[PDB]
């Protein structure tokens, strides 16, 4: 009965102290919590992590298929940056970006730094220089794939990547700046440097009974080594508006029990939100003293 857990126990000790924390995890610990860590801005996700949003000093990277959220997400974890009074870095390599919608996400546009390298070289020195003045808080690299090296544009990337990686990782760790990798390629290096990978794809393209408001995503986190790995979570992002963030009480709201679905009707013990998931969502978008008391509710029910 105990000595083999002890013996494991103290073997899960070793392997940490020598390897790091997440080294070793069980899909039931519920260790861990970090006084840093950006909101996603989609609680689901931010549980999803564990953590309750991005371990900053890690090396965080966001893969998915073309139109799938991913930039959204990213350009999120950079205004819930930003609202804190640090600042955020944009490597531009895809030379594609909405400004009114990331202002729209929450986004600063006019101050946020950003920059559109010349070879896949150049920015990664840029955004290694660059969070080594530690001002920053998160850096985003956008298009791991599309950095082309300096010989091409005159198994050259994965190398390039590497390199910087391992060197950036240092640093990073050291000035507490985060960093987003959108990918879809570079492969091997980031698999492993990431403390953190997600997995973001599109499921349903959300219904607007006129023809669409947006689209429900899903991430999984098939890496994590800040948290208990393998979860996920699914929100909506509505075209020009970004992640719903009433949208998303409800759901946690509900597969939390803090409000009872009543058949096409939603209720906030007591009094009812509204009818229907849009509809409760207009109730707490214009009622947000209610809606981030669920939220207070559901940080409380779990952290």
């Amino acid at each position: 009965a105990p000595d083999r857990e002890k013996a494991l126990e103290l073997a899960m000790a070793q392997i940490d102290k020598n390897f790091g924390k997440g080294s070793v995890m069980r899909l039931g610990e519920e260790v861990r919590q970090p006084i840093s860590v950006i909101p996603t801005g989609s609680i689901s996700l931010d549980v999803a992590l564990g953590i309750g949003g991005l371990p900053r000093g890690r090396v965080i990277e966001i893969y998915g298929p073309e139109s799938s959220g991913k930039t959204t997400v990213a350009l999120h974890a950079v205004a819930n940056a930003q609202a804190a009074g640090g600042i955020a870095a944009f490597i531009d390599a895809e030379h594609a970006l909405d400004p009114e919608y990331a202002k729209k996400l929450g986004v600063d546009t006019d101050s946020l730094l950003v920059s559109q390298p010349d070879t896949g070289e150049q920015a990664l020195e840029i955004a290694d220089m660059l969070v080594r003045s530690g001002a920053l808080d998160i850096i985003v690299i956008d298009s791991v794939a599309a950095l082309v090296p300096r010989a091409e544009i005159e198994g050259l990337q994965a190398r390039l990547m590497s390199q910087a990686l391992r060197k950036m990782t240092g640093a990073l760790n050291n000035s507490g700046t985060t960093a987003i990798f959108i990918n879809q390629t570079g492969g091997k290096a980031l698999k492993f440097y990431a403390s953190v990978r997600l997995d973001v794809r599109r499921i349903e393209t959300l219904k607007d009974g006129t023809d669409a408001v947006g689209n429900r995503t899903r991430v999984k986190v098939v890496k994590n080594k800040v948290s208990p790995p393998f979860k996920q979570a699914e929100f909506d992002i509505l075209y020009g508006q970004g992640i719903s963030r009433e949208g998303s009480l409800i759901d946690m709201g509900v597969e939390h029990g803090f409000i009872r679905k009543s058949g096409s009707w939603f209720t906030y013990e007591g009094e009812q939100l509204g009818q229907g998931k849009e509809n409760a969502r207009k109730f707490l978008l214009e009622n947000t003293d209610v809606a981030n008391e669920i939220e207070k509710k559901i940080k409380e029910k779990l952290g």
